[PDB]
């Protein structure tokens, strides 16, 4: 799909058998999405934004579907206040910039 | 262009006639500039990302160049790690996501 920028480029993801709304975010490394179960082993991490660091717990190799395409990779779970798709999966989904 | 995400999207802008470097980012609302005296009045302003909030000074009706694409409008200059160009900017040089 092109994606234009007049909105926020808001999609839906498949986590974990479960549905949610994400914000596809060229700005950011990482995928960090909002707190929930997820079954497996974590491990603290922290990261920093815009005001500051927070404490997300890292869950490897996990399955996600973001507008039907598959990705396999590390996401953050943690308190932030939007699900964010970072660098890390979308170039597995082979997402571009273009202009 | 075309810009994959391998690496962090950072490009060329020019602002007051000076190249500085920035990030191409479709999760922020706004442009957020590294500190810098610009000659112009302000309003004061609050915004938030992952960690909390920072202060920054809101100028209105700013051009940049983003790599020889002009746009103009507003920018919040404050003690940012990273130079953000958001979506206000990005949507005016015809930028799009594509997977
Ligand atoms: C710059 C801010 C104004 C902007 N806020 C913003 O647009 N809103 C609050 C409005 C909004 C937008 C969407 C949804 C809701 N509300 C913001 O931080 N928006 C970020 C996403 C976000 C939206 C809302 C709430 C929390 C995060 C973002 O798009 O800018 C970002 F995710 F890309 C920011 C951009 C950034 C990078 C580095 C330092 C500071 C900022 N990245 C991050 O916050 C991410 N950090 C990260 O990638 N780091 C630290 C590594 C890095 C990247 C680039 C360069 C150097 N270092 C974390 C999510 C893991």
């Amino acid at each position: 799909p092109q994606i234009t920028l007049w909105q926020r480029p808001l999609v839906t993801i498949k986590i974990g058998g479960q549905l949610k709304e994400a914000l596809l975010d060229t700005g950011a490394d990482d995928t960090v999405l909002e707190e929930m179960s997820l079954p497996g082993r974590w491990k603290p991490k922290m990261i920093g934004g815009i005001g500051g660091f927070i404490k997300v717990r890292q869950y490897d190799q996990i399955l996600i579907e973001i507008c039907g395409h598959k990705a396999i990779g590390t996401v953050l779970v943690g308190p932030t206040p939007v699900n964010i798709i970072g660098r890390n999966l979308l170039t597995q989904i082979g997402c571009t910039l273009n202009f």
